[PDB]
C-alpha cells in the first residue's frame, strides 16, 4: 500500500537515472481506441495487417503473461477496450530489451503501444505490439471496480477514481451534457438570447434564501453571491430583449442533503408577454419532450431508495395535475386558515396547526414560513407524478404578480416531483408602489431573523418604473432534473465535484 | 423629473380609483411585430383591411397628436417600429371616451392596440387602431437618444434606447454558440466544476473569501477551474471544456471584471504545439464568420477617433519569452533565472527602464514586468508568447528542450491577454516541488501565490496522460470582435466604482 508507492517512485527514478522514458512530452496516436474498434472490430479471428503500423494509448487495465515471450495487456480509452498481444519476436529493440521494456510498466498506468491491427486468433481485436512507451505511471494499487475502494465516500472525494472505474458514473455525466443542450436548442428555436448576470452583487435576491457574504478590496464594498439571477433578467426585458434565458450557478448558503447542494446549475427564462397560464403548458411541453427524448416515453422508471431497492414508475404524461396552494392546506387540516394570511390571528393560528401536527415550527414565526410549512406536510407530500402547487399566497411571493381573481394569492406555480421542487414560476409583479411595499415586508423578516428574507433593491425598484411589460418568468433546478432523468436519488451522484461535510 | 414622476403615480391612482384599465395580467397579441411587418410591409399605399381585427403591442417610441381627432403612435418591439394610426372615428367608446383612453398614454409606455392592418396613404406600415390599453407606464421622462454611466448603471435604458448595444450582446451569444460548436463537433464533454472550494489555485489572483455557515467552513471563490478539470482526465473523459465565471478580487480597469467569462479545455495526448494550432483554427474561423475577413478593424480610442487594422492571417507571430527581453534589454538575464543574482538584475533592470517594480520581488513576477515591458508591447496582431520560465509556470511541463523554461503559450492581441496554455505538468514530485514553492511565496507577502493542493497531487499520483490545457478570456474576445475599447461594453452589468 505505502510501500508499492514508495517503491513506484524508486522504479521511477531508476528509470530516469538509467536514461529510459521518463513521462514523455507528446505520444502521437494514430486514432482512438473506438475509431480502431470501428475500423477493425470486424475483420475475421486471426486477421494481422503487417503493412500497416499504428499508435495506440489508454490505461491499462490488465496484465497476463502467457510466458517469457508473451505479454497480453488490455487498455481503455473514450469507453472502448483494446488488446495488446506483445510477442517478443516483433519487439523493437531501439526501444530496450524487452524484458526491461515491460517490467516498467503496471496496471492503471497511461501506456502507448505501436504495432500491426488485428483479431487474435481467439477472436480479440487486438495491436500485435513492437513497442511500449509508459506514459503516465500510476503510482497506487487501484481497485477493479468502485466496490474496491475504501468508503463509498471515495467516489465523491476522488470523483476520478469513480469517473475511471465506473461506467455508469461516465453515463450521468454524459446525459448531463445532453439535457443541458436539449434545454438550450428549445429555448433557441424559440427565439431566446442566452444572456449573463452578476453572480456577485452588491444585492442579493429573487428568491428565499440565506446568501454567501464576501468582499471587493480595492472597491471597499461588501458583495453576495447571488441566490438567483431573477432581478438582473427582469431588467432586461424592460431593455426590450423581450425573451432572455441564463443557464448557470446559484449559491445558497445552507444545509446539504440528498436535493440540496450549496451551488447548484439552475436555469431562469422570462418571456414578454406571457403569463403563467403560458407557462404551464411550456412547461409541460418542455419537460416531457425532453423526457421522451432521453427515455423514449413518458413513464419512465425511478428507484427511490436506491439501485438495490424498489423500482417506481413517474408517469409525466400531460397535463399535470393542480393543486391549490391553500385549499390544499385546508382540505389536510379541515379547517379553514384565518383572513388576512399575515393577520396576527392566522399566525397564531397556524402555529396551533403545526404544534397539533407535529409539525416543526419556522424561525422567526412568519406567515410566509408558517404557509410553507404546512404546505410542506400537507401539499408537497401528495406530487408523486409531477404536479403543481399553484397560486401561492402574496406574503411569500413577493416578486410575484397579485392573482386576477383570488384575493390575497398570487400568479405562481412550484412543479414538484417525488415531493421535491423542480421549478417555481409566475406572472411576474410589474406594478412598482406593491413591488416597494413587498420589499419592505421582506425587509422586516429579514431584521427579524429571516436569514431567507432579502433586502429592498432600489436599483430594481427604479427599473420597474421604467416600464416592465407583461412578463413571465421561470426557474428550473437542473441538478434536480439530471436526479430524475438519471434515476439517482443523491443529488452528489449528478454533480461531479459535490461538497463534503468535514 | 421629479415632477414627472409623482404626477404620472397620481395618475395611476387615478386609473385605478375610476376602474379603468390598471396592469392587465395577459395582453394576447395577434403577431409579432416582425410577422406583422413582414405580412403587410408590401402591401400598397392606403391598404386597409376592415375584415381583420388584429392586437398589437410594443413601447411606445412617439407621439404626435396632429388634431384633437388623429393621433399618430410609434410602437417599438422585437426591433421592429409599427405605426398606429388612431382616428376618434373609429374609437371603441367601451373602453372610453377617445380622449380619455389617449390622454393616459405617454411616450416609453408599453401598450397594446387593437384595430385593422395595411399602410398608410404616404405609405408607412401601420394599424389603423380602435382600442389603446396601458399595459405598463414609464413614470420617468425618456431621452431620445443614448452621463454615459448612465448606460452600465441603469443598462435597460441602453437597451431600450440603443441598438447598437443589443447587437453587441447578440455578437456575444453567437460567438458563443460558435466556440462550443467547435469543441462539440470534436467530441469534447462540457462539464461544470466548482466555484466554492476550501482552496484556490490554478491562476496568479487574489481570491474573494466567503464562509459556509453549516459547515461552519471558510471558503474561496475559484480563480480557475483548472485543478478539478485535470482531475477529470485524470478520470478518463479525455476531451472536457468549460465555460463559466472566474472571480478575481483585484483592479477593475479597461479589461478587468472581478468576474468575467473564461473557457477552458483539456484534451488529452495533445500538447502545446497542437493548442497553437487549435487556437489559430478556432479563433480565425470566429472572426471570419463574424467579419467576412481576417482583417478586422479595431478603435482604441472610440469610434470617432482612429482606426487600426487587427489582422488574424494564420500563421501567427510566435515570440520567445525570455530571448524578446533579451533582445529589448541587449544584454541577458542571468541564470539560473530564479536565483537571488537575477532576481536583483531583474530588479536592476526594471530601474534602469523605467519600468514599475512589482511587490514582492519574486523572480517570476519580475520577469512578468519585463515580458509586459518588452514583449507584450509587440503583440498587435495576434501573437504567441512562448516558452515561459518553469519559475512563473508552476502548472506547466518542463520544455523538452530548453532547459529552464515550461511548454506553455499566451496568446496576446493589441498588447492584451487572451488565451493561456500549455503541456500540463504531469510528473507529481514536481508538482509538489513548485507548489512549496508558491506556498513560500505567499508566505512571504505574494497574495496572488496559491497554497499547496494535497488532493491535487494525490490526483497526480494516479496518472494524468499527457495533456494539453487551454483557457481564454471570453469577454476580452468579445471585445476584439465588436470592437470595443472597455470591457464595460460587453458585460451587461459590469462592476462600478461604488461612488
Ligand atoms: N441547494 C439546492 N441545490 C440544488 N437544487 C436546488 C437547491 N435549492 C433549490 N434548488 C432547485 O433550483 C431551483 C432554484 O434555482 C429550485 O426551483 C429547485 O428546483
Ligand atoms: N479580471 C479579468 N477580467 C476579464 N478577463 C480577464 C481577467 N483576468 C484575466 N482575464 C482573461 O481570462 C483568462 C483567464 O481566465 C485570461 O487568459 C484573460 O484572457
Ligand atoms: N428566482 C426564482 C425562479 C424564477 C421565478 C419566476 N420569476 C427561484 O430562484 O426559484
Ligand atoms: N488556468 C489558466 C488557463 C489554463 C492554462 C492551461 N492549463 C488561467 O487561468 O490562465
Ligand atoms: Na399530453
Amino acid at each position: 500500500g505505502s510501500h508499492y508507492t514508495d517503491n513506484r517512485y524508486k522504479m521511477m527514478e531508476c528509470i530516469k537515472d538509467a536514461g529510459r522514458p521518463f513521462y514523455p512530452h507528446k505520444f502521437k496516436i494514430s486514432m482512438s481506441l473506438p475509431a480502431y474498434a470501428l475500423k477493425y472490430g470486424n475483420v475475421e479471428n486471426g486477421y494481422i495487417d503487417k503493412d500497416t503500423t499504428l499508435s495506440l494509448s489508454g490505461r491499462v487495465t490488465s496484465i497476463r503473461s502467457s510466458s517469457s515471450k508473451l505479454i497480453f495487456y488490455d487498455i481503455f480509452c473514450e469507453e472502448q477496450k483494446v488488446q495488446i498481444i506483445a510477442n517478443i519476436m516483433e519487439h523493437d529493440i531501439s526501444t530496450g530489451e524487452f524484458s526491461v521494456s515491460h517490467s516498467e510498466i503496471r496496471r492503471g498506468d497511461v501506456v502507448g503501444f505501436t504495432g500491426f491491427p488485428g483479431k487474435s486468433k481467439r477472436g480479440e481485436l487486438s495491436l500485435f505490439s513492437k513497442s511500449v512507451v509508459l506514459l503516465s505511471p500510476c503510482y497506487h494499487m487501484l481497485p477493479t471496480a468502485i466496490s474496491g475502494l475504501k468508503d463509498q465516500e471515495v467516489r465523491y472525494r476522488q470523483r476520478y477514481l469513480d469517473l475511471m472505474l465506473n461506467e455508469e458514473s461516465r453515463k450521468v455525466f454524459k446525459l448531463r451534457s445532453r439535457a443541458i443542450k436539449y434545454i438550450r436548442n428549445y429555448f433557441d428555436r424559440l427565439g431566446f438570447l442566452e444572456v449573463e448576470t452578476p453572480m456577485l452583487n452588491m444585492i442579493y435576491g429573487g428568491a428565499a434564501a440565506r446568501p454567501f457574504i464576501t468582499y471587493h478590496n480595492e472597491l471597499e464594498t461588501q458583495l453576495y453571491m447571488r441566490i438567483a439571477p431573477e432581478l438582473y433578467l427582469k431588467q432586461l426585458i424592460v431593455g426590450g430583449l423581450d425573451k432572455v434565458y441564463e443557464i448557470g450557478k446559484n449559491f445558497r448558503n445552507e444545509g446539504i442533503d440528498l436535493t440540496h447542494n450549496p451551488e447548484f446549475t439552475a436555469m431562469e427564462f422570462y418571456m414578454a408577454y406571457a403569463d403563467y397560464y403560458d407557462l404551464m403548458d411550456l412547461t409541460e411541453e418542455l419537460i416531457s419532450g425532453l423526457v421522451l427524448e432521453i427515455h423514449g416515453s413518458l413513464k419512465i422508471p425511478y428507484h427511490p431508495d436506491g439501485p438495490e431497492g424498489k423500482c417506481i414508475e413517474i408517469d409525466f404524461t400531460t397535463p399535470w395535475k393542480r393543486f391549490s396552494f391553500v385549499e390544499e392546506i385546508e382540505s389536510g387540516l379541515g379547517e379553514k386558515l384565518k383572513r388576512p394570511l399575515d393577520s396576527q390571528e392566522n399566525i397564531d393560528f397556524m402555529v396551533e396547526m403545526c404544534e397539533k401536527h407535529e409539525i416543526e415550527l419556522p424561525h422567526p414565526r412568519t406567515a410566509a414560513k408558517l404557509l410553507d410549512k404546512l404546505a410542506g406536510h400537507f401539499v408537497e407530500t401528495k406530487c408523486t407524478n409531477p404536479s403543481f402547487i399553484i397560486d401561492h399566497p402574496q406574503t411569500m411571493s413577493p416578486l410575484a404578480k397579485w392573482h386576477r381573481e383570488k384575493p390575497e394569492m398570487t400568479e405562481r406555480f412550484e412543479l414538484f416531483v417525488l415531493g421535491k421542487e423542480l421549478c417555481n414560476a409566475y406572472t411576474e409583479l410589474n406594478e412598482p408602489l406593491q413591488q416597494r411595499k413587498f420589499f419592505e415586508q421582506q425587509a422586516d423578516a429579514k431584521a427579524s431573523g429571516d436569514v431567507e428574507a432579502c433586502p429592498i433593491d432600489e436599483t430594481f425598484c427604479l427599473a420597474l418604473e421604467h416600464g416592465l411589460p407583461p412578463t413571465g418568468g421561470w426557474g428550473l433546478g437542473i441538478d434536480r432534473l439530471i436526479m430524475f432523468l438519471a434515476d439517482k436519488n443523491n443529488i452528489k451522484e449528478v454533480i461531479l465535484f459535490p461538497a463534503m461535510r468535514n
